[PDB]
C-alpha cells in the first residue's frame, strides 16, 4: 500500500478495449495498483451505485427498513432483491425515509470518500456532489467484509449477503457494480467487492474504468475475472 503490483498482463487487457482502466487490490494491509491508467486509483469520481451499499447500512441501521419489508412496485422486491438490479425507485425511496439530514451525519461519520451529499437526498451518488476514489472504495468494502465499519454487526452481515455474485470452485465473489452513464461524462464504471477464497481469506477489489455506451455491462465482470485469475486470487 500503496504500489503498482506485477502490472505486465493486466495492463493490456485494458487496452484490448480502448478505455482506461484501474483495479485497486487489497490484501490485508497492503494495496497493489493494476491496469493501464494507475492515476485512476486516486482520482475522485461519483460513486454511483456502488453506494447501494451505504444507503442500505445507513437504512437498515436507522430502522428505516428491514431486510424482509416488501417495496411496492407502484415487481415488488425486497431491499436485498433489489440491491443487484436496477432499483433507483426503492433505493431512492429509501434514501428519501432517511432524508438529507440523516444522510449527510452517517456519510460525514463514516467518511466516505469527498463526504458531500449536497441538498437532493435521491440522487447525489448518481449525479454528484458525493465522489470517491478506488482506494477509498476499496478500504470501505474491505471493512464491511471484516465487519469493522462503525454500525451494527448483524447490519453488516445483511449488507453483506445481499452482496453475493457469483461463486465457484469454493471462492465467492461479493460486489456491486456502478455505471454512471446519464448525465455525467466522461462515464464512469465500477466493480467493488472481494473475493472470499476456499480458507476463509479476503482479498478486496476495486475495478474503475471509463465506459461507453456501445460497451456491455459485463464487461466489468470480463475484465475482474480475467485479472483475478492472472493474479491467482481465484
Ligand atoms: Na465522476
Ligand atoms: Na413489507
Ligand atoms: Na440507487
Ligand atoms: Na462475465
Ligand atoms: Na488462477
Amino acid at each position: 500500500q500503496i504500489v503498482q503490483g506485477h502490472n505486465q498482463v493486466i495492463h493490456q487487457y485494458f487496452d484490448e478495449k480502448n478505455t482506461s482502466g484501474v483495479l485497486v487490490i487489497q490484501t490485508d494491509k497492503k494495496i497493489n495498483l493494476y491496469g493501464n491508467a494507475l492515476s485512476r486509483a486516486n482520482t475522485e469520481y461519483v460513486p454511483a451505485s456502488t453506494f447501494k451499499m451505504l444507503n442500505a447500512l445507513i437504512g437498515l441501521e436507522n430502522q428505516k427498513t428491514d431486510i424482509n419489508e416488501i417495496f411496492k412496485w407502484k415487481k415488488d422486491m425486497t431491499l436485498g432483491e433489489a440491491m443487484k438490479l436496477s432499483a433507483v425507485p426503492v433505493y431512492q425511496e429509501l434514501a428519501r425515509r432517511i432524508g438529507l439530514d440523516l444522510m449527510q451525519k452517517e456519510v460525514k461519520r463514516i467518511g466516505f470518500g469527498n463526504a458531500e451529499i449536497g441538498q437532493q437526498v435521491d440522487n447525489f451518488w448518481l449525479v454528484g456532489p458525493l465522489k470517491v476514489t478506488p482506494i477509498q472504495e476499496v478500504e470501505f468494502v474491505s471493512q464491511l467484509a471484516h465487519t469493522q465499519l462503525p454500525f451494527s454487526e448483524k447490519v453488516q452481515a445483511n449488507v453483506k449477503n445481499m452482496l453475493l455474485l457469483e461463486e465457484s470452485n469454493g471462492y465467492k465473489i461479493f460486489g456491486k457494480t456502478g455505471w454512471a452513464a446519464m448525465d455525467i461524462k466522461p462515464q464512469v464504471g465500477w466493480l467493488t467487492g472481494w473475493v472470499e477464497q476456499p480458507d476463509g481469506k479476503i482479498v478486496a477489489f476495486a475495478l474503475n474504468m471509463e465506459m461507453r455506451s456501445e460497451m456491455p455491462a459485463s464487461i466489468r465482470n470480463e475484465l475482474l475475472m480475467k485479472s483475478l485469475k492472472q493474479l491467482n486470487i481465484i
